[PDB]
């Protein structure tokens, strides 16, 4: 996925941030980041739905091989780095290097389990869920490396049929959910220092889980590897 580095406007203005993937045959999901150590939050997702709690100024629309994140009235407070995802033929949920756009002229998920581990070891994080009914969305595990963007890590259906992983751990994930306990589980073994990062939990909206499709993240554990 290829979006832009930068983009800037003044307080008022339309802003418009494009994505553009490998083929037009998936869509988009626009996930807000105001600072590196803090939780995404979901804008826009399946190209054009907006959650009921976000401000009708951010729509989103798709054209061809390219989904577009509209700002119309951009305020001070949307200043943050926006990343797309999406999905592709090989992999369920991709995303873009983010866009950090500069304004001018100025449902809980719980994670645990981070920690320092040595290389070769393995991870447990679990995240308690709360809020809604949680045997009845799909849920996954995105991760951040410092100074780098979103990555996608495992992704389960709702009642844990089917998982999938991001390139760089599959075959050393593995994720499974509890949905007595309200709770989602990754096991991530054999570790290595490109692991390092922070943690998120994600839940997808009810249509399946895609990088371009999730409505929730909680505040992320960090992982140290060394």
């Amino acid at each position: 996925l290829t979006q832009p580095s930068s983009v800037s406007a003044n307080p008022g203005g339309t802003v418009k941030i494009t994505c553009s993937g490998s083929s037009s045959a998936y869509g988009y999901g626009w996930y807000q980041q105001k600072s590196p150590g803090s939780a995404p939050v979901t804008v826009i997702y399946n190209n054009n739905k907006r959650p009921s709690n976000i401000p009708s100024r951010f729509s989103g629309s798709k054209s061809g091989s390219t989904g577009t994140l509209t700002i119309t009235g951009v305020q001070a407070e949307d200043e943050a780095v926006y990343f797309c995802g999406s999905e592709d033929s090989s992999t369920d949920a991709i995303f873009g290097a983010g866009t950090t756009l500069t304004v001018l002229g100025q449902v809980t998920l719980d994670e645990s389990g981070g920690g320092l581990q040595a290389p070769g070891g393995a991870l447990s994080l679990v995240c308690k869920a709360s809020g809604f009914t949680f045997s009845s969305y799909d849920m996954g595990w995105i991760r951040q490396a410092p100074g780098k963007g979103l990555e996608y890590v495992a992704g389960i259906t709702d009642n844990g049929r089917y998982a999938s992983y991001g390139s760089a751990v599959d075959g050393r994930a593995t994720i499974s959910r509890d949905n007595g306990q309200s709770s989602v589980r990754l096991q991530l073994n054999n570790l290595r220092a490109e692991d390092t990062g922070t943690y998120y939990c994600a839940r997808d909206d009810g249509s399946g889980w895609t990088g371009n499709s999730i409505d929730a993240w909680g505040h992320g554990t960090e992982v140290i590897v060394s």
